[PDB]
RNA sequence: AAGGACUAG
């Protein structure tokens, strides 16, 4: 079995109305979860409006990522990758973004390394090889834009990736400001 | 629309 923060669903826009039952019938249509909850207020036990799904394994949550839009009690609800407490709280943590930072790819990888390495998280619409405008070199990242955010939010679970015989690293792409 | 805990031997 895979590591829980792996299987994890943060689960955003759910009715008031919407209670552990109804969240995990309808998940369940994709595996078996072994946890669900619908976040409440402590005294007056009104729904916080999310909640949080675990399947048994990534490629259960992957089954249900494929099958958006999600709908429960008549609300849109708004899936993501659950973020690692630990990580909620730093510059971007929760930022929705279609586009990855990969750093750490040095001079001998190019665009076509980026394609083969992450075209199974899903469908890439650009990738940019970032070159110094001066002296034409490469200058060891680059950026993939893929047509969804969730290629984005799966990939950046974990940080550290082997690209092209490299130690390469993932980030979440922020504007100047969300850094 | 960001975490509830049989999370005190």
């Amino acid at each position: 079995r895979e590591k829980e923060q792996f299987r994890k669903l943060f689960i955003g826009g759910l009715s008031f109305e919407t209670t552990e039952e109804s969240l995990r019938n309808y998940y369940e249509q994709w595996g078996k979860l072994t946890d669900c909850v619908v976040m409440r207020d402590p005294a007056s036990k009104r729904s916080r409006g999310f909640g949080f799904v675990t399947f048994s394994s990534m490629a259960e949550v992957d089954a249900a990522m494929a099958a958006r839009p999600h709908s429960i009690d008549g609300r849109v609800v708004e899936p993501k990758r659950a973020v690692a407490r630990e990580e909620s709280g730093k510059p971007g943590a929760h930022v929705t973004v279609k586009k990855l930072f990969v750093g750490g790819i040095k001079e001998d990888t190019e665009e076509h390394h980026l394609r083969d390495y992450f075209e199974e998280y899903g469908k890439i619409d650009t990738i940019e090889i970032i070159t110094d405008r001066q002296s034409g070199k490469k200058r060891g990242f680059g950026f993939v834009t893929f047509d969804d955010h969730d290629p984005v939010d799966k990939i950046v679970l974990q940080k550290y990736h082997t690209i092209n015989g490299h130690n390469a690293e993932v980030r979440k792409a922020l504007s100047r400001q969300e850094m």
